[PDB]
């Protein structure tokens, strides 16, 4: 009999999106699931402070983000902006999210969940289009946090 | 009497409301971290003139709005020792409590400063006011 | 007569770089000169920790950087990656460098160089073409550190 | 006998030098701050199934070069008790003296730590070793 033997690793997984028009819903896919933020609205979910994962089935719409704006700078920048305190949480359909995408670890499910949350955001955050932040874009912008 | 102000980061611009010679802003040099937190404090510095008012901007407009809103948000805004009179200060004592006060100039501050943070054109001179307005060591 | 008036703004300035073949060397324009780091190899200035600026005159050569890669996450990282110890210093012909980029600051003159070469070596650093990290890539990055 | 070694965190690679059941690195989460701050103090810590030998890379490759170079480094290397038999422990019997050892794998380590966090090509799987390896 060869030694007791426990894995580690995470899953495989990729990093995509949903075309929304004014911006790209991202999500890592494992498998035939989508972990994702629970959201039709990304300016709406940073401005009210409701970011809940969920789960989805993999359909042929999600795109495989090749070309990367993820890089060294912006993921340590993310890695070191999320304290003990953050605005993420998981629904009923996510219990296996921590072990998924981080298999055995010593980042707790809140941690686990702050790091993948807050790269999710500002991966969709900064898929928009640049306009000028004046008195008339501002506007636009705030209805987003006020608006049913 | 009371106007949207800010410091050009040039990559993003830190924002406050002016009333008399004292700035009214979130106490933090990275609205985007404050964001992820779900928390901010509000803070009182003098005002100088590195300090610019955002032209055709009424907060009247936003406090209509936000008094309507069905949505709640789950931000948390609250307020150091010295912004104890910041509702008066800024709203003398208009038809809202201190809490809806403070929530509405908590997501205008927010509002204009995150959309700043991801928003924002560069160019080959955003460099300038972000060397010319460099936060605190 | 008017008050006196003592200005604090730091000068004019646009983000520039020359073509080196296999990097951008990344320079601030004010007036007719530039501020760059003083290296014809910007991986040999990593490696070896000297990075002194010095000033040239502008010529025609010096691209203005209008598509800046330069974002707010990038900034925010490279603000809070340096500080009072680093590896930037200046030569006698920028004896003005902190008062043109900077104006009247409360940076002391360590603290400002160190945020304006970060921001150079690191534009610079991005600059270059990806490829695998192996034996056979980190042999020909490690002949910068050691060639003369 | 004695390997470069990494733990592949997607975007970058954690480099340290195997000796039997403990790894040599620099103590560092953020190699590029190293870099620009011009120090870098070594750490021990225990050998784990995460760390992945660097197939093909001899050191005596890079000694050679090293000892053979004329560019002095202003990058300062510290040990301190627990890290001092760094020298005897990586070159064994060579005959290059403390400061020397020190100032080599310094450079070798700073070199391919630097090297992953600017030229490490990216793509849709960057992530699964991002997450995999995280730190605390």
């Amino acid at each position: 009999m060869s030694s007791p033997y426990v894995p580690t690793d995470n899953r495989m997984m990729q990093l995509a999106y949903l075309d929304r028009g004014f911006y790209k819903h991202y999500g890592i896919i494992v498998g035939e699931s989508v972990y994702q933020l629970d959201s039709d609205d990304i300016f709406k979910t940073a401005l009210t402070g409701k970011a809940r994962f969920t789960r989805t089935k993999l359909t042929p719409d999600w795109v495989i983000e090749e070309g990367c704006e993820l890089d060294y700078f912006r993921v340590k920048y993310l890695e070191s902006s999320v304290n003990s305190e953050h605005i993420f949480s998981v629904d009923h359909n996510c219990e296996t999210i921590a072990k998924d995408i981080f298999g055995t670890h010593t980042l707790n499910q809140h941690q686990a969940i702050g790091l993948v949350g807050t790269i999710l955001l500002t991966a969709g955050l900064m898929s928009t289009i640049k306009t000028p932040v004046n008195a008339t874009t501002i506007k636009e912008f705030f209805n987003h946090a006020v608006e049913g």
